[PDB]
Formats: C-alpha cells, structure tokens, sequence
C-alpha cells in the first residue's frame, strides 16, 4: 500500500482506533513505511571528491532525486513533490562553512524565494557580503515568539532573474528531544509559511532544512501537504504523504512520535472545524 485515505468525518475514530492498545495499529502502519525509498543508491554523494560536502556522512541524497549545481555539481539536497508540483520542495542539510556558497548558488539557480529552517550562513547585520559568485544582503530581521522571519536581497548570474527578494523562516521552538508541545504551534507556522508561499507571483521550490534535512524537515513538509489536503478535500491521507516524501529522501518523517504528531494535528484541526 502506498496510500491510506481517511474520510474526514471518520478521522477522529480511526485515529482512536489506531491509538488503542498503546498504539498497536498505528505502530503496524508506521512500520509498513520503513523500507520506502530504501532501494535507491547514493553513489554520487559517496564519491571521495564529495566527502567534505556532507555534514553527516550517513545522511545523503539519493542519486535519483538529488539537486545538481551548474557545472562538481554536488550538493547534499533532494527534490521533493508537494500538493502542487514537481520540484515543490528542496530538502537540504544545514550548510557547512565550506558549503555555504554552494547552498546560496542552489537557492539562486533553483529560483527559490522561501527558505524554512526548523533547527549561520547569512549575514549578522545589514551589510552586504559575497558568497561565491552571489551577493547577499539582509533587509530585515523580525524575531517573533516562536519563529524569526528574515528578508534578504540576493543577486547571482542572471538567468530568469537578476535580483530577488528571499524570505527565511526560522522556527525557534522545536524541543531538542521529541515533537513540539502543541499542535497549534507547528500548524500556525506551516499556515504562515504557506500563506507567504502562495501570495507571491512565483515562489519557485521552497528549501527546507534542519541540521541534516531529515525527520523534522519531513514533518514540516508532510504537515504542509496535509493541511492543504484538509483545506481542499473531504479525505486526508497522512500515510500517502509520508510514503511520497520517503520515496524522495531518506528519513522524511523519521520517528513514530512524528507520525503520531501529524495525526494529532489533523485531529485537532477537524475538531475545531466541526464546531464552526
């Protein structure tokens, strides 16, 4: 199975059913996802020439879905599908000192207008700096209670554009161990970022990273996809969203706790909506 759709009017009991017996059936479901994507190789990421370019040598992009830099072409980054597209996200690691120019080159070349950090490779103040062949300038930094929003102006080698405004959304309240303490917190962060994505004339793919581009990154993305499903359709498919993500990068939703949390988010949204 690649999909487990649940009619919304049934979700609450289906999730209670999944939870019964200390998560007996949830666990069985989560386990069916274990091997998804794992048939794929990461040969390019393992090349000797690329070793210094990986933050964690065991967390590597699949060859099949990796993002390429213009001509090496290697960056630790993977393309992901969303609700809407083709190449809707790029998941990447936190850049290393020696890969920050590569990070910004990717952001420029891939037409990225929004970056999501759920875990510094940008300027500390408003004075401009080069990163390789690109120039970057921070225009604003807004510290809010649970995330910080920065705006940057970037210019690289002209193709589709010659200068660009980029927004960077840093979620600053993810506990060091486990999931966020409220569903509301991540739901509101996701809705906010999605609003910023949607209202642009053309956002390109959205870059998402934590330290490695893994469990938390996958949870952000899945929740983004799942909340869009809830706004559009009368069924929700958490299993399918997670399956799809895993096809494209290793560790996309990496723990059972994260899988539960996604279910709790959907549960909570549907409870509130039934009432209004």
């Amino acid at each position: 199975k690649t999909s487990c759709p649940i009619k919304i009017n049934q979700f609450e009991g289906h999730f209670m059913k999944l939870q019964a017996d200390s998560n007996y059936l949830l666990s069985k479901e989560y386990e069916e996802l274990k091997d998804v994507g794992r048939n794929q190789s990461c040969d390019i990421a393992l090349l000797p020439e690329n070793r210094g370019k990986n933050r964690y040598n065991n967390i590597l992009p699949y060859d099949a879905t990796r993002v390429k830099l213009s001509n090496s072409d290697y960056i630790n980054a993977s393309y992901i599908p969303g609700n809407n597209f083709r190449r809707e996200y790029i998941v990447t690691q936190g850049p290393l000192p020696g890969t920050k120019d590569d990070f910004w080159k990717m952001v420029w070349e891939q037409n990225v207008h929004n970056i999501v950090m759920v875990t510094h490779y940008w300027p500390a103040d408003q004075d401009s700096l080069y990163y390789g062949d690109l120039i970057l300038q921070m225009l604003s930094e807004s510290v809010l209670p649970e995330w910080t929003i920065r705006e940057f102006k970037i210019c690289g080698e002209e193709q589709l554009d010659a200068h660009r405004l980029i927004r960077h959304f840093h979620y600053t309240v993810w506990p060091d161990h486990g999931v966020p303490e409220t569903t509301q917190s991540l739901i509101q962060f996701v809705r906010t970022v999605r609003d910023y994505i949607n209202r642009s004339p053309g956002a390109g793919p959205t870059v998402v990273h934590c330290s490695a581009g893994v469990g938390r990154t996958g949870t952000f993305i899945a929740l983004d996809r799942i909340l869009q499903q809830l706004d559009s359709k009368d069924s929700v498919d958490i299993y399918g969203a997670v399956h799809d993500l895993r096809l494209h990068r290793v560790h996309m939703v990496q723990t059972e706790c994260q899988y539960v949390y996604l279910h709790q988010c959907v549960r909570d949204v549907l409870r509130a909506r039934k009432l209004r």
